[PDB]
């Protein structure tokens, strides 16, 4: 079986430039729903499914690949090669958006600029650093997750989104949370929540559009400013008029003319 087929990559619009759109964690490429009719007339828009999401068959989740964040950047390259791209637009959201920039490092042929909507080179705290979350916390979260999944899922995914618990937001991404084996998604949790990318965010050089909510729990405003000054080639940072860690899941009408934006223009 290819990596395109066992990751569901599905092929949409046509166009001289490839637009890659990539879902993050709890979600899988439905996310993209929204946007990808303001894409199609212009572009090939190239989606896929991150190995672990519910959508993707368990038998090809490696649990020490997918481990460690270049198990997802080793994929990425792997499917853009099986589909002849050559300078991308990528647009990802949180860790798939790092795992572009990791993946830009060993191939920058693939990528004309990374496009990552709410991104975060460490999401725990460290010595002089804030990065959101004590590591004590996140041992809870991980032990309430291994605990009781689904409770977890729905009491943090209002405070996640910034978005009421009845709203179309919280109940599509429930749906895909819940879609996820609770082992195969603590493991990419633990993946994600010990990422340490700040020693090599110097080595990134692709254009970086770096798109932040107004008020991440997940994301200080200072950790993308932080991301910013330490990335090694050109990079933006832009805040958006909306709240939340995924303002392309609760925002699609903020986010979606921001994304545009980005794809359109160079810096």
């Amino acid at each position: 079986n290819s990596v395109g087929s066992t990751h569901n990559v599905t092929i949409l619009g046509s166009g001289e430039t490839t637009v890659v759109l990539s879902h993050g964690y709890g979600t899988d490429q439905s996310v993209w729903k929204l946007f990808v009719p303001h894409l199609v007339d212009d572009y090939r828009v190239l989606l896929y499914d991150n190995m672990g999401a519910g959508t993707t068959n368990p038998d090809y989740f490696d649990f020490e690949r997918y481990s460690s964040l270049e198990g997802y950047s080793y994929d990425l390259i792997a499917i853009l090669d099986e589909f002849h791209v050559s300078k991308c637009i990528f647009v990802g959201h949180s860790m798939s958006a790092m795992a572009a920039a990791v993946a830009s490092i060993f191939r920058p042929d693939l990528f004309h600029k990374l496009i990552m909507i709410s991104p975060s080179p460490r999401l725990a705290n460290a010595e002089d650093y804030y990065g959101g979350l004590e590591q004590k916390e996140i041992d809870e979260v991980v032990g309430s997750m291994e605990e009781n999944y689904r409770s977890m899922a729905l009491g943090s995914a209002p405070l996640l989104l910034a978005c009421d618990l009845e709203s179309a937001a919280v109940q599509e991404y429930c749906r895909t949370l819940f879609n996820m084996r609770p082992d195969i998604s603590c493991c990419m949790a633990r993946m994600i929540f010990g990422l340490d990318l700040r020693p090599y965010l110097c080595h990134v050089t692709v254009p970086c559009h770096i798109l932040q909510s107004s008020n991440d729990v997940m994301v200080p405003v200072a950790v993308v400013e932080y991301l910013s000054k330490n990335l090694g080639g050109p990079s933006v940072v832009e805040v958006m008029p909306t709240e939340g860690h995924l303002p392309h899941l609760s925002a699609p009408e903020v986010t979606i003319p921001v994304v545009l934006r980005h794809i359109r223009h160079d810096i």
